[PDB]
């Protein structure tokens, strides 16, 4: 029912997470921005980015929450639901833990489903804790996480995708996360994301032991090092995760403003720093909107 | 014990002029806080804008009020909000105000545009009657408490020049609106008579790119302004931001020349105030 | 694989006629599905009344929205939702339709009842002119997908007479409605010829304590009609027995009396398909 | 500034957890009723009742849900926020166990605060467990409920109401229950919900230990006994809930009117069974919304 020029060809409808797999495959490799907001899921898509990320850590320090897990599945949904409402590229949703145990898991893909969201990403970390824990890094056992994994697997659409992740390599060493990472595949898993995986001559052995697409985690201030999207990619790695770093510059930017307009008592010094008006009704495609009343109405 | 309109109430008068920024989430509203803004403002256009569309009135009471509880959820800085023109009739009108009261809202905009119109109606600018405004007014007196403060703006400066603005302005005072939110006067000395006559305290619309000039806090203040707002500053600075950083990740395959304008991660533990939280488990368990 | 639009396609197509019973919550939709109804529907009265509102149009997109996703969550039985008037202009009815399809809504249906008013206006019922009425079906049409259902409902006949309102009907379906909810036909001989006019399946609202007569399922379709609506008469029924458990809790000072009239524990574990909850977890864990 | 006749006398502006402490205290003793939604929760209030309450187990079960933990504070807040929004009638609200550690029962507690709800209820159940754990009923240890209260208290304000919940006499019998209760109200709870207390001379035992003020919960189709409002406050009792009494018969109502359309083709039958419009307008207070618009325009 789509045509190339004038010749109608074969194209089946695509579902999110079949974009997604599609995505994945096309790309080397496939570079997936954070975004916090729709807004920025606009930007990320006029730059040419194919695949957008909604970050659990993003979430909370936006609501202006530390990530200790106090956010729940309403607070993800919420905000992934405001970028699908904007964007068809694939989103990747940070779901956790899954917000508690299997029927929470289950509500959870389900939700995110209905959502229109493409990935959800469940992280092999220890969930809920006694009341009074003090904040840190645990795994589960490769059994608790599986569990986890079978309540997803359970009730997800084919082309909706699963990845697991784990924190495995930090504590534990990179035998132990192989180990974990192929179980994990096995339970079903679709695709693996490996958390803070240091020497990258490291991945042609994780990659080929995994076999299913790996991402790697570009993260900042952390403890793991920034490679090119080209190097993880001759080095085995499919998809390349860049989480927080446009938020961190977005941050940056609005403490500079509220600065120079405390300090200044107004903002002249900063609007060299600001997007133009016109860039901005741009990406909001906002012709298309005064075109749309043109062909519709008076 | 002050309520969010007093405080906010509280902050006109101590203020010379109170400076309110725009923020838009709350995160940026904990930044505003820290540098140390009495406070802050959530735009209705940044509300449109930041769901990625664009500021057509498509967006409704509860788009602007899971915005504002958000903000309000994590700073007691007093939050002015932007409801447009009401998103309806009388009772939406209510509805929004006691929603936005039950969200420890402090104030309110709302203004004298035409609302809703035929339903393939052109985007534009267009003013209601005196009267019609009037009764919104007094659709929201009728519910809010005392100390909350309903804030109407009049776009009617650009469309039927000072007189008839002033003439407005004085009617919505007396219909019950606490303050006055003066959009577009291109003329610094425009504000003097403007002030004197309308009595309450009046808000001046700093906005950029627009067909607005750009006066600082003193000036305005010496002119009788009470209140300066910076609707959409911050969020013009972090979308460049973002753009930059998608560009370069985009282009260089990897982030490392944007990182000296990243924000470090000792900023962000501080904004967010993380030690208290450490701290907090210490004072109470093991 | 059906989509929710087709399932509702095809229900009407396949019942003589559909008989669609409104729900005001998952639970009730739950129990509507369990007796064996094909079709479920969603009040916009119900929506406002739920919240302890009167059904004035001070609800808006989200109100209904939330409602209807908490329905499909629960159920794949094929939803039909009231968005009233489609809570604004071109847009907000574009968001609307969008919202809708996103929730797994199969159809909704919007009236041709004027909108928003001035801010004082006294509540009532009156029309849109036909073209301001197509214009709103144009705004939805526009961003439907094929299988999705567009049911223009116009409230023509109490005001205009039965001739109008089948020339409305009529120009309702030439803009693009898949379906017509004739409101208010007293005499059923009104049917034959309304259906026969318009073409299209239509949907007769057997409502309770209005101005419009009781038929059958079997009368109206013999008449021409394909859909019946049923659209407060379980909450009506709901809402007399929580007052009689109230009345009786207050009077008798405990709930005995109250106990017959009561769905059973098991009962409701049946409903909620509590056993399958367990049996999945012993299929998959331990 | 409120009057009596024409003499102005002192009256303090009353918060809904100070109504609630004032219904305990004016009532011999307060019954509480369950609502599912703003609409019941108006029926109660003409009814005459003087504090409504809002059910864990009904928030997932009207959501079509078991009552399992699937529900999240999203979930309950949502549903108190309608009521609230409808009624001054001060509210209970069950928040079960928390929904998680002492920053997701705090963000509870400030969040059911600006909601305008008057008090919550939670419990000394086991939360969250292993993935696959089977439904059931376990009771935290005394010092986990502790730290529960110690979480919440922290972040109350003065009037609102925690009430701790325990689920101890059944399993533990009525020695244990006594004594986590009282350990309860030491670290702070300011009243007690005795769940499932059979003998009701077990009661002036029960309450005088306690001392606080003291809820009974009288549920339908369990293994408890009903008694009377007046019995269980001669027996020390200050506050009587009946959870899920109004929507059991909605139900069954619903039901019957569904089977009627059904196999009859028409809902007559049904007609003596359903409110009246005009018991509906009067419910709503329809007359003020026309008398508001005389009031104030045209
Ligand atoms: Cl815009
Ligand atoms: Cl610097
Ligand atoms: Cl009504
Ligand atoms: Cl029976």
């Amino acid at each position: 029912g789509v045509d190339l020029g004038t010749e109608n060809l074969y194209f089946q409808s695509m579902s999110p997470g079949k974009l997604f797999r599609q995505a994945v495959a096309n790309e080397h490799p496939l570079q997936i921005v954070g975004a916090i907001n729709a807004y920025c899921a606009l930007l990320a898509e006029n730059v040419g980015f194919k695949a957008i990320y909604l970050s659990g850590g993003g979430v909370a320090n936006t609501l202006g929450l530390p990530d200790l897990g106090i956010t729940d599945l309403h607070d993800v949904l919420e905000d992934a639901r405001r970028i699908t409402a904007a964007t068809h590229l694939p989103l990747l949703v940070d779901i956790d833990t899954g917000f508690g145990g299997a029927f929470t898991i289950a509500r959870a893909i389900k939700e995110m489903e209905r959502a229109q969201v493409a990935a959800v990403h469940m992280q092999d970390q220890v969930a809920q804790k006694r009341c009074g824990h003090r904040p840190g890094k645990e795994l589960v056992n490769t059994n608790e996480m599986v569990d986890r994994i079978k309540a997803a697997v359970d009730v997800k659409s084919n082309d909706f995708v699963l990845i697991a992740r784990t924190d495995a390599y930090a504590v534990e060493g990179l035998k132990a996360t192989i180990d974990r990472a192929c179980t994990y595949v096995e339970a079903g898993a679709d695709m693996i994301f490996a958390e803070a995986l240091e020497n990258i001559n490291d991945y042609p052995t994780f990659c080929k032991a995994v076999k299913v697409p790996v991402l790697a985690n570009m993260t900042e201030f952390g403890k793991t090092p920034l490679y090119t999207a080209a190097q993880l990619a001759d080095h085995g790695v499919k998809m390349v995760l860049y989480p927080r770093s446009a938020d961190r510059a977005m941050s940056k930017a609005a403490l500079a403003v509220y600065e120079d307009i405390k300090k200044h008592g107004v903002q002249t010094a900063s609007l060299p720093f600001m997007q133009t008006r016109e860039a901005l009704y741009e990406v909001l495609n906002y012709h298309a909107y005064e075109d749309k009343l043109n062909q519709l109405f008076k």
